[PDB]
């Protein structure tokens, strides 16, 4: 375990361009790779399948604003532990040549993402370029893939994590906040469907 010396902010902060996180409405049947639940803030996705975000504005950011994924685990006592990939599947060199074989979540379909290993707080993150939607599009989707299951031993241990995503602007300005809770398991649609009956 790599520890940390500080936990991120998981405030939610709209700030001044009004950004919040959208998600598919997917629903829970078992052919489902991902799934996002609304009452419970909670994305459920299969291992290494695409996770569609979308970004949402009310104004236009600045040029050159990014958007940063990171993980950090929920409970407060793992707070200050990095969420990293596990033994076996850092070193399965499933890369795809961008991302560092340590790193839990990646960007898939953008050639222009940037992978930061945090030399101070020793936190994994990845950013891309935050584009308005293209023409013949009304909405902006980052694609993440979640690189280990909730359950792998030696990486999140069956620990719940969030994911943090900000908005920022080319300088590292905090332009907005937004997070969620992730499971990744191999059955998303009946873990959702299950963990909402708890409810
Ligand atoms: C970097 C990302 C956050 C960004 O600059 N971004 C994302 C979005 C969605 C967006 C718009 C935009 C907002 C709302 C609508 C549309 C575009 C298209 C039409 N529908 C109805 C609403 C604008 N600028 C930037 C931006
Ligand atoms: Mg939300
Ligand atoms: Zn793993």
């Amino acid at each position: 375990g790599s520890m940390s010396s500080s936990v991120p902010s998981q405030k939610t902060y709209q700030g001044s361009y009004g950004f919040r996180l959208g998600f598919l409405h997917s629903g829970t049947a078992k052919s489902v790779t991902s799934t996002y639940s609304p009452a419970l803030n909670k994305l459920f996705c299969q291992l290494a399948k695409t996770c569609p975000v979308q970004l949402w504005v009310d104004s236009t950011p600045p040029p050159g604003t990014r958007v940063r994924a990171m993980a950090i685990y929920k409970q407060s006592q793992h707070m200050t532990e990095v969420v990293r990939r596990c033994p076996h599947h850092e070193r399965s060199s499933d890369s795809d040549g961008l991302a560092p074989p340590q790193h839990l979540i990646r960007v898939e379909g953008n050639l222009r993402v940037e992978y930061l290993d945090d030399r101070n707080t020793f936190r994994h993150s990845v950013v891309v370029p935050c584009e308005p939607p293209e023409v013949g599009s009304d909405s902006t989707t980052i694609h993440y893939n979640y690189m280990c299951y909730s359950s792998c031993m030696g990486g999140m241990n069956r620990r719940p994590i969030l994911t943090i995503i900000t908005l920022e602007d080319s300088s590292g300005n905090l332009l907005g906040r937004d997070s969620f809770e992730v499971r990744v398991s191999a059955s998303p649609g009946r873990d959702r469907r299950t963990e909402e009956e708890n409810l």
